[PDB]
């Protein structure tokens, strides 16, 4: 049974597999180790995948459900929701994907071994099956990418059953009267929206003093916020959750108190969501017998050439320090195994954005002004409302705005903030100027197509170079 | 009464009230004149506006009527049509957007005069009122943005009634049983399609060998039309129509022939559409006695200011030679209106996207194949179906693909050739590439937002690149 390798990838996850596929189209013989029955990671199986499905379904439930079909001439006696039916589609997508990468394997012939991967030399690494087999690899370099999993709740146990994670929450067989979610958070923010439509009413508790996580701009926070009120979404910020007790009638009770001290409640709720942040996972990979010590939060540390300290041995995605988004992994595998075969390695995190997909859409690349204000930056902003762009008031959808940011002197753009419909499209054309070093004036003269959302855009940064844009 | 103004535009179409906005923001004293009841010229009044509000608004009703929201979840006993409301919703969406263009002006002190404008001098405009009052207006500068017209199609007589120009398919009172659309381009290819979905029998006549219009490339108008002809609009290609008549019946009688000239054949409908073109439109502005010649097809001849043979008379838009689109002549009223004040002036029509609103959506920016084999260029070709975009597969909605074409030597992008969900978004992106004159490898390396159909755009560059993308 013994194989050969020059790389092997320890995890099948965005960062794991497109790393499997480019090291094997630039020459490498390539093995790849998934212990789970799929492979595709958390963001084809838990993550991204279903959250989105989930999200897009649900938001055409709420749109034939109110009161948009009615106003465009569609009529329809009654709407009801099939939640079996909804979830069945999340699932074909999740299969459709998952499938998708062992046909991407063969067809570049690397070779997908199953198995539970530990590192047991410099150049060995071996994998035990399920039943106690197992698979032994000679390779040249190793490539960690074992990813994340969920941050628990000390003192509370989630049983994936009433007290859910982000695993659960995406599989809810009904949809609970009340739901409590702890952490407003990017995944929490999602999951909550999803539920709120299907007819929850949803409660977030955060501890910080704005939702979407770090990173957002405060501004664009406080009216993402102001705009998920209005559709129902509760939120208790500056709160601490001190216990979680799942009570004998099912009813669980969530104690709560002043994040500062004080105001001390309890709330009840049919269904507890806990993503208050996910982890490295590093657990019986040994580590220690290799010398690769770990950093408080449980990162491997690594170099701009994600080597870890011996040589042949590297770590990317989310097991590594940095955002932990999809694309973010997905951009480390490619180029670390760029850098095996003798290339160039350099990325730039300002240079990645983030999304949040909820309706209105949030989304935003660079630095925000907080951002700006602490390292001492003398910046300029130019603001266009989509109640200003066509499309939005011809599809009649006119929340939000787009927020940029640029440098005083040179006017070069140094933060884009997008929230409103179109934001996660709309943040790559942002992702792009930055690579470039684009300035306000530059995007404001590219000739955008009329009726396009990304009209907002360019009128923004119009209004940052020029000081007014035309539309508003 | 008379005025005294420093530029005076004519016509308040998007050349027409963004040039007058942008002059008067720039320091001049401006007059816009209008002679229709409403600002906003064909585009906001009987053009991009009304057509994007029902091309939306059918597609919700076909994906409520039909088999996608029912696979989602989403269970509706009946789905009927209220073709009032939908009307309705395009009206409430032109009043909002021509009205918005009536407050900017109040915003910019623009001077709007309502009535027909004349060049009565080098130095003047006289704009006639309905009652027969006259305006004298006397002005440094003069813009001619008078814009365009339908072109009447020689022994078919237009009636907006069951003969109709665009103006008449955007507000027929009932859905046609079967109806004929003389011209596959983009406006005809958009309203047949509109009127398909809401249920009518749609059949389109073109002259050209191919749909969707000039430059557009030629694999992407073969499968365009492929995916339109799966969804029931019929095309007869190289196909012209000699002669309509309204028959006893009620009934119009289409005699048609190969382009070229052949057998005749009849061809029934209930309702004709004629949008095969538009053409400038200059009538009784005063252009012969000034000295100022037409083209052969009906254009102001125009310098790279857009300077006339007099040199301080201007024209921009749908009445000089370029593409017939919105967003190219707000550019051009931009950058004229900036010239006057001395600065620099340019455009370029490669870096102008199109894009039609159907669903699949088509957009495109740069060189098609036919004009890189045309010009002789070494090329080589990047392709990425939306099949195995992660966005497209989460939302099962999967048509199409991106085209990239490089230069074969240099790497740099030459065009970019989108056909499937969000292509009109994504053209922007391509844009601004094109713009800073960006490789293949550039766009593959910038890190794109994970689950967005930008994503398609970028490893199409990466497949232009490097040979080989990602996840195909
Ligand atoms: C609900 C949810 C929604 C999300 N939505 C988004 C989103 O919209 N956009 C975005 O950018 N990010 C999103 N994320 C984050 C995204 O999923 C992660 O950033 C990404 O999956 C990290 O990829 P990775 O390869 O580094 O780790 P993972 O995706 O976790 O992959 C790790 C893989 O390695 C395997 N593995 C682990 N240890 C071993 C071992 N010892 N031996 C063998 N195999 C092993 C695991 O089984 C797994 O298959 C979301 C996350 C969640 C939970
Ligand atoms: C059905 C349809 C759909 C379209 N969809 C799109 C689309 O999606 N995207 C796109 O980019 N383009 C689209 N177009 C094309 C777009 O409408 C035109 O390219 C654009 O309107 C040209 O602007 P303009 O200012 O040059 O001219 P116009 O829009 O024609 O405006 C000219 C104005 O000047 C006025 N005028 C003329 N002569 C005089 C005079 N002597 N005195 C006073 N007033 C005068 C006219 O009444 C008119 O209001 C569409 C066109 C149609 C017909």
């Amino acid at each position: 049974q013994p194989i050969d390798a020059d790389v092997t990838v320890i995890g099948s996850g965005p960062g794991g597999y497109v790393a499997a596929i480019k090291a094997a189209q630039l020459g490498f013989k390539t093995v790849c180790i998934e212990k789970n029955e799929t492979l595709g990671g958390t963001c084809l199986n838990v993550g991204c995948i279903p959250s989105k499905a989930l999200l897009n379904n649900s938001h055409y439930y709420h749109m034939a459900h109110g009161k948009d079909f009615a106003s465009r001439g569609i009529e329809m006696s009654e709407v009801r929701l099939n939640l079996d039916k909804m979830m069945e589609q999340k699932s074909t997508a999740v299969k459709a994907l998952t499938g998708g990468i062992a046909h991407l394997f063969k067809q570049n012939k690397v070779v997908h071994v199953n198995g539970y991967g530990k590192i047991t030399g410099k150049n060995q690494v071996t994998a035990t099956k399920a039943d106690g087999g197992t698979q032994v690899i000679d390779t040249k370099n190793i490539l960690i990418a074992t990813g994340s999993e969920v941050t628990p709740f000390p003192g509370i146990t989630i049983d994936e059953d009433t007290i859910v994670s982000s695993t659960g929450a995406l599989s809810l067989k009904k949809v609970p009267e009340k739901m409590v979610v702890i952490g407003a958070g990017v995944i929490g923010v999602e999951l909550g929206s999803v539920w709120q439509r299907l007819g929850a009413d949803v409660t977030a508790v955060e501890f910080l003093g704005h939702v979407g996580g770090v990173g957002i701009d405060m501004e664009i926070s406080k009216n993402f916020q102001r705009i998920l009120q209005k559709q129902g979404f509760k939120f208790k910020l500056n709160t601490k959750v001190t216990g979680a007790t799942k009570k004998s009638d099912g009813k669980i009770d969530v104690s709560i108190e002043a994040a500062s001290g004080g105001k001390a409640e309890v709330i009840t709720c049919d269904v507890l969501l806990v993503c208050i942040g996910r982890r490295p996972f590093t657990k019986n990979l040994g580590l220690e017998e290799l010398g690769i010590e770990l950093d408080p939060r449980g990162r491997i540390p690594v170099n701009t050439r994600f080597q870890t300290k011996i040589p042949n041995i590297y770590a990317i995605g989310d097991v590594v320090a940095g955002p932990m988004l999809a694309h973010k992994a997905e951009d480390e595998g490619i180029i670390c195994v760029e850098g095996m075969a003798g290339g160039a390695v350099h990325i730039d995190y300002n240079c990645v954005p983030s999304v949040i997909y909820t309706h209105p859409e949030v989304a935003w690349v660079g630095k925000s002004e907080e951002q700006l204000k602490e390292e001492g930056i003398e910046y300029k902003v130019g603001k266009f409302p989509f109640a200003a762009n066509s499309r939005a008031k011809t599809n009649a959808d006119t929340d939000g705005m787009v927020k940029i940011l640029g440098q005083k002197s040179t006017d070069r753009v140094l933060g884009a903030h997008i929230l409103g419909p179109g934001a996660g499209e709309m943040v790559n054309e942002a992702a792009l100027a930055l690579e470039y070093g684009a300035s306000c004036e530059d995007i404001a003269r590219v000739c955008h197509a009329h009726l396009t959302l990304s009209e907002a855009f360019r009128e923004a940064n119009l209004a940052a170079s020029f000081g007014k844009s035309i539309n508003f």
